[PDB]
């Protein structure tokens, strides 16, 4: 068809562009950022997402700077990036394409008034925390964890975190904006306006994702930035003055009463260790990866419903173990 040909720096490593060609460019999605397209590489047929952003020639692009540093089985690959052109200049990110997301698959089950089975919950949640461990190890917060940004191949069961459009490297020094994350998955410290929040916001959002996978709908659907807070109180109860200080009247409805009757205790526990008001009292991605809930994935006779083996869950790097390498003994069992 129309066959566009550009000179694209690869995302990985030495800064040396090569010629690259692609053809079936259909528009998908919009936003303050720019536009995302879908397309087909000629060299192989493989489908690609191309996010097209306006770039100030002087200033560096945060997403690209973050994406180039990343190489991890559970995160989208930036395959290439290339510039294009009034006297206006655009960055184009050429990203790996996966046709489904967790939101979409979850939405299938929800419409059948039906459960996503616990095995897929474990698999998906585990791989998520795993991608968080990795990006947190570079001080990078994602700041937009939600099912719509979890790529998923349902045959392999491989989940890959994506959209690093709100991602940012947090630094002890600097303030950062508090209106971020998508509203249902926003951490309570951010509703209270905090500008010194840590990577522990992602963990809350991972918690809101779990909760949702267990319930069939979002756990805290709020009307406004502000109602979001009331929807949390509804469940967590009112936070103590002490808790409120740590972030910077109603009784707490017990977790076990929150979910469906037949729900795993190990899962409900984990949920309560993620959805803590005090951000320091939330598990870290690696502590959660190691949480008892995920024990079924360390059984050597774990198989996927469709027969196949699980994807690789223990090829942990130095880097991913950075934050607490004792845990390697729990996370990596015998085999
Ligand atoms: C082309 C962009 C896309 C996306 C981008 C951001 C979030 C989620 C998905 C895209 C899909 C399939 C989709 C979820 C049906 C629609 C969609 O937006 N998969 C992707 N893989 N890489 C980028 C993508």
């Amino acid at each position: 068809s129309k066959v566009t040909t550009v000179v694209a720096t690869p995302g990985q490593g030495p800064d040396r562009p090569q010629e690259v060609s692609y053809t079936d460019t259909k528009v998908i999605g919009n936003g303050s950022f720019g536009v995302v397209y879908q397309a087909k590489l000629c060299d192989s047929g493989e489908l690609v997402a191309i996010k097209k952003v306006l770039q100030d020639k002087r200033f560096k692009n945060r997403e690209l700077q973050i994406m180039r540093k990343l190489d991890h089985c559970n995160i989208v690959r930036l395959r290439y990036f290339f510039y294009s052109s009034k006297d206006e200049v655009y960055l184009n990110l050429v990203l790996e394409y996966v046709p489904e997301t967790v939101y979409r698959v979850a939405r299938h089950y929800s419409r059948a008034k039906q459960t996503l089975p616990v095995i897929y919950v474990k698999l998906y949640m585990y791989q998520l925390f795993r991608s968080l461990a990795y990006i947190h190890s570079f001080g990078i917060c994602h700041r937009d964890i939600k099912p719509q940004n979890l790529l998923l191949d349902p045959d392999t069961a491989v989940l890959k975190l994506c959209d690093f459009g709100s991602a940012k490297q947090l630094v002890r020094g600097e303030p950062n904006v508090s209106y971020i994350c998508s509203r249902y998955y926003r951490a309570p410290e951010l509703i209270f306006g905090a500008t010194d929040y840590t990577s522990s916001i992602d963990v809350w959002s991972a918690g809101c994702v779990l909760a949702e996978l267990l319930l069939g709908q979002p756990i805290f659907p709020g009307d406004s930035g502000v109602d979001q807070l009331v929807e949390i109180i509804k469940v967590l109860g009112t936070p103590t003055r002490e808790q409120i200080r740590e972030m910077n009247q109603i009784k707490a409805h017990p977790w076990t009463k929150v979910f469906r009757p037949r729900t795993p205790p190990e899962a409900i526990a984990l949920c309560s260790r993620l959805l803590e008001y005090t951000p320091t009292a939330r598990l870290t991605p690696l502590e959660a990866c190691a949480h008892s809930f995920f024990d079924e994935l360390r059984d050597p006779n774990v198989k996927l419903p469709n027969g196949r083996d699980t994807p690789a869950l223990f090829n942990f790097t130095t880097q991913e173990l950075s934050s607490n390498p004792p845990l390697a003994t729990i996370l990596i069992p015998p085999h």
